């Protein structure tokens, strides 16, 4: 059901390697809705190629636009399983410290802080 359950470790490693070859300036990001989530919709896809210069604040704005949220819908985003310490960090720096061993950066979103 989740991305890690659908694709083998070997398969995830090879897809990150192909994104390095074909989209060298992009961060490979997995974005999934929290399994408990009621309010927010699901995304149109799972795997996202994020320009490596954007910061976490801008990525949140990007995901809010993709979900077509309105101003008063709450949105919380975990990176590698935990809260972001700072939204100002360039995603290239976030990737180097928070990437999975498969080479993806994993994110989860919910309408509540308590996931
Ligand atoms: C596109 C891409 O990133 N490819 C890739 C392929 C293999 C590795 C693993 N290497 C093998 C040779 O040296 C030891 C570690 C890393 C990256
Ligand atoms: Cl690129």
């Amino acid at each position: 059901k989740t991305f890690k359950q659908r694709r083998t470790f070997e398969q995830r490693v090879e897809d990150v390697r192909l994104i390095r070859e074909q989209h060298p300036t992009k961060i490979p990001v997995i974005i999934e809705r929290y399994k408990g989530e009621k309010q927010l919709p699901v995304l149109d896809k799972t795997k996202f190629l994020v320009p490596d210069h954007v910061n976490m604040s801008e990525l949140i704005k990007i995901i809010r636009r993709r979900l077509q949220l309105n101003a008063n819908q709450a949105f919380f985003l975990l990176v590698n399983g935990h809260s972001m310490v700072s939204v100002s960090t360039p995603i290239s720096e976030v990737y180097e410290s928070e990437k999975d061993e498969d080479g993806f950066l994993y994110m989860v979103y919910a309408s509540q802080e308590t996931f």
